[PDB]
C-alpha cells in the first residue's frame, strides 16, 4: 500500500543511507553490516539498521534479537532497540516473534514488505540508516536498493568471492540508482596467529586494495578472520566486540 | 523414462554406494566427496562420482573438467574420467559443454536427471560409487538418496553447522532408505599455523567425535583448513592434494 511520496517522506529525515551488498555469496555481508551500524553508534552517532536478507535473518541473530517483537505506535511500525547500543533495527523475522528459529521466507513476500519497512517504519532522525541488502547483484538488491535510493554504498567481499567484475558491477548498479559506492570491505582476507602472531592468507590474498586503487574507492579496510569475532557474532552479541576495523 | 528395474540393474554392477551429505550449508561436502574418490583410487580401486547438487557443479571445478562433455555409447552415457585417477564423473554441467561459467539449474529439472544418470550412465563394474547430494536434510536429498539406494552414507560439517540434531536427522534418513550413516567427517575443525605449529579453532571446536561417540559411528575424521588444500580445490586440482585425511 505505501507509496513513494510516502517512502521520500520518511527516508528524507535520514541524514545517510547506506547499503550494504555482496557477491552470490555474501559472507560478511550482515556482519560487516552490524559492525559498521556499532561503529557509528559507539560514536554517539544515531544509528538504524532495515533487514532486506530474504535469505535468513542475520542481523537480529547478531544482536541476540530472540525477543523480536513488532510494535505499532502513531508514528508506525516501532524498531527494536539493540540490547546496549540503542540502535534501531527493523527484520522480517520480527514479523513471528514467537519463533524462536530463523524461518525463509518466501519471494514475493519479501520485495512488498521492505518497502513497507522502508516508508513505514518508525526511524526518526537518525543520521545513519544502514540497508543490509540480499547477497548477489541480481535484481533482487537491485529493487531494495531503489527503494532505498541510498546515499552511499558498501560492498563487501572476500579473497575468493570479491572480483573487478562484481565491483564494476556494483559501480553501475550504484549510478543505475544515483548513487555510488563510498567503500571496499575484504572480509576474512587473512589469519593472524596468537602465538607468534604470523599472518596466513587462509583463503588466498584478495588483493581487495589494489580494486580499491583501480576504481579509486574512497575507502577500503580487510577485516581479518578471528576466533573471537566468530565467536561473539554467533552467539549474538557482536555489539560486545572490541575491535573497530572501520577506524 | 528411466524405471527401476533399470536402476537397480545398474547400480547392482557397483560393489559399494556411498552417498554424502549435509547440513543446509554443505560447506566442504563436496570437497570432501573429491577427497575420498581420490582416497580410493589411488588406493587403485575404481572410482566413480555421480553429481547431485543442484546448487552449483561443485564436483567438476574440483576436477578442473572444463571440456565437460557427454557421449553416449552402446552402454549409455559415457562418463568423463578425471586427469589423473580416471575417476568417472557425470555432471549437471556436462549437459551444455560449451558453457565456461557454471550455471544453476532450475527445480524439477533435475529430479528426473538425477535418476536418469543412476541408471543410464555406464559406470561399469566400479567398486567405489559416491552420490554427492544436495545440501541440507530436506526432500531434495531424499529422493536422491532413495533411487540411489546407498550401500552407506557420510556426514560432513563444520564446528558450527555440526549438531547432534543433523546426525540424528541423517540416522533417520538412512532407515528411510534401508541404509545407514558409516562415517562422519569434520571439516575445517581447526587451523594449525605453519610457522610454530600452534593450534586454532577459527570456527570453534566443532567436538565432531563426541558425536561420533553417542551414536557410536564406525568412523571419523576431521579435516583442518589449509592454505594449500582450498588453493587446490579453487583452481581444480583436488588430484594433486597430497595429503590423506581418510587413512
Ligand atoms: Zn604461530
Amino acid at each position: 500500500r505505501v507509496t513513494d511520496e510516502e517512502i521520500k517522506e520518511r527516508l528524507g529525515k535520514i541524514k545517510s543511507r547506506i547499503a550494504v551488498m555482496s557477491g552470490k555469496g555474501g559472507v560478511g555481508k550482515s556482519t560487516v553490516t552490524a559492525l559498521l551500524a556499532v561503529h557509528y553508534a559507539r560514536q554517539g552517532k544515531k544509528v538504524g539498521i532495515l533487514d532486506a536478507d530474504f535469505l535468513g535473518p542475520s542481523i537480529p541473530i547478531l544482536f541476540g534479537l530472540r525477543n523480536a517483537r513488532i510494535a505499532v505506535s502513531a508514528e508506525g511500525l516501532e524498531p527494536v532497540l539493540t540490547q546496549k547500543y540503542g540502535i534501531k533495527v527493523m527484520s522480517m523475522q520480527f514479523l513471528l516473534p514467537k519463533e524462536n528459529t530463523p524461518v525463509i521466507w518466501r519471494g514475493p513476500l519479501i520485495a512488498g514488505m521492505i518497502r513497507e519497512f522502508l516508508g513505514r517504519v518508525a526511524w526518526g532522525e537518525l543520521d545513519h540508516l544502514l540497508i543490509d541488502l540480499p547477497p548477489g547483484t541480481g535484481d533482487a538488491p537491485l529493487t531494495v536498493m531503489q527503494d532505498a535510493k541510498p546515499t552511499g554504498v558498501v560492498v563487501v567481499s572476500t579473497p575468493q568471492e570479491l572480483t573487478a567484475v562484481i565491483v564494476e558491477k556494483a559501480i553501475n548498479m550504484a549510478e543505475e540508482t544515483n548513487t555510488s559506492v563510498l567503500g571496499l570491505v575484504e572480509n576474512m582476507s587473512y589469519f593472524v596467529c596468537p602465538n607468534c602472531g604470523h599472518k596466513s592468507y587462509i583463503f588466498g590474498e584478495g588483493k581487495g586494495e589494489s580494486l580499491a586503487k583501480k576504481y579509486n574507492i574512497g575507502f577500503f579496510t580487510s577485516i581479518p578472520i578471528e576466533e573471537e569475532l566468530i565467536k561473539l557474532a554467533d552467539s549474538g552479541r557482536i555489539e560486545e566486540y572490541e575491535k573497530d576495523w572501520f577506524e
